[PDB]
């Protein structure tokens, strides 16, 4: 298949940013978070504390239950940042087109893929191997977190990514960035290792790979506290954002699919879309903007938003023109 499928030639960029203001745009890829549990939602559990206040206040938006393009991580992530929409999306041939970090890197913005989960599932290929970062391993053991020594699995946690990151962005001051955190999050069966002590809160919590044997709320205890984890990320990411003065910053974040919790006997996900689970198509879509910020939030279409959105939302934040993305649906309206 010789070469690559090109989609935005005519990618322009309005506005750069060496007119007006640098803007810095953290794109925080989920795992295995649900809308369903989500306390902004309607959950009776107060799964997102520090979310709930910064909706409460009016400070992030709720973009209601979002759905996914596709119930695994390998099918998700790479339709996440693809051109082609959830119904011409292909998992088979994503690495042939050219995605929106391909382009957004070729238009001059300074990206930064740190991992937690997995890999950039193809996205971050074509790039420099240099702006891919490993973060599921300490460094000894060759990798960049931090942060994994704090539990008796030592595994790494999500905020490790948040380390040592004003480097990037002191390297690349002059332009604008995006930077892509792909979360650990909510990934099973052991949803008991994917928080620390300080976020087990929700009691008793089943400490098995087996969720089958466990009690369903025991299994639901584990999963809504890797969610209170997740939103603790969350809040010191916007923190992190909140510091950043002489930048227009940004916050969006949307979980890769969702998750079943025994509902009818279906566990984890990855069941086709066809018949799958609605459970592991609804997804919390969460987006934050710093003060003054020059975007706006776009009107809900009813049939509601997807994964679709991502894309034209991404070339909006950055004033990114191209008939890839005339004007499909997104989360915040481009600018003139």
């Amino acid at each position: 298949p010789t070469e690559t499928i090109m989609h935005a030639n005519d990618a322009i960029q309005k506005t750069t940013a060496s007119t007006r203001k640098p803007r810095l745009v953290v794109m925080v890829v989920g795992e295995t978070a649900r809308a369903d549990h989500a306390s902004f939602n309607g959950y009776q559990r107060a799964t997102f504390p520090h979310m709930d206040k910064l909706i409460g206040l009016g400070q992030v938006h709720n973009f209601g239950n979002v759905t996914s393009c596709g119930t695994s991580t390998a099918y998700s992530v790479p339709c996440m940042f693809s051109y082609l929409g959830a119904e011409k999306y292909d998992v088979d041939t994503a690495d042939y087109h050219e995605n929106v970090i391909d382009t957004l890197d070729r238009l001059g913005v300074a990206i930064l893929w740190r991992d937690n989960n997995s890999d950039s599932k193809g996205v971050m290929n074509r790039l420099p191997a240099k702006q891919y970062q490993d973060y599921k391993n300490s460094p000894l053991q060759g990798g960049n977190n931090t942060i994994c020594h704090t539990n008796p699995y030592d595994e790494c946690r999500d905020v490790g990514m948040l380390v040592d990151l004003d480097d990037h962005v002191k390297a690349h001051a002059n332009q604008d960035i995006l930077i892509v955190l792909h979360q650990m999050g909510n990934h099973g069966p052991a949803y008991y290792k994917r928080y620390d002590d300080e976020f087990a809160q929700f009691l008793p919590v089943c400490t098995s790979s087996e969720l089958a044997e466990c009690e369903r709320q025991t299994v639901i205890n584990a999963y809504d506290n890797a969610l209170l984890a997740t939103d603790d990320f969350l809040k010191q990411t916007i923190d992190w954002l909140a510091a950043q003065t002489h930048a227009d910053t940004a916050m969006l974040y949307l979980s890769d699919h969702g998750e079943s919790l025994g509902e009818k006997g279906v566990y984890l996900h990855g069941m086709p879309k066809a018949f799958a689970p609605k459970e592991q198509l609804s997804i919390p879509a969460l987006l934050w903007l710093g003060a003054d910020t020059p975007f706006a939030v776009a009107n809900s279409p009813t049939a509601g938003f997807s994964h679709d959105a991502i894309t034209p939302t991404l070339l909006n934040l950055f004033d990114v023109s191209t008939q890839a993305t005339a004007d499909k649906t997104a989360f915040v309206n481009p600018l003139d």
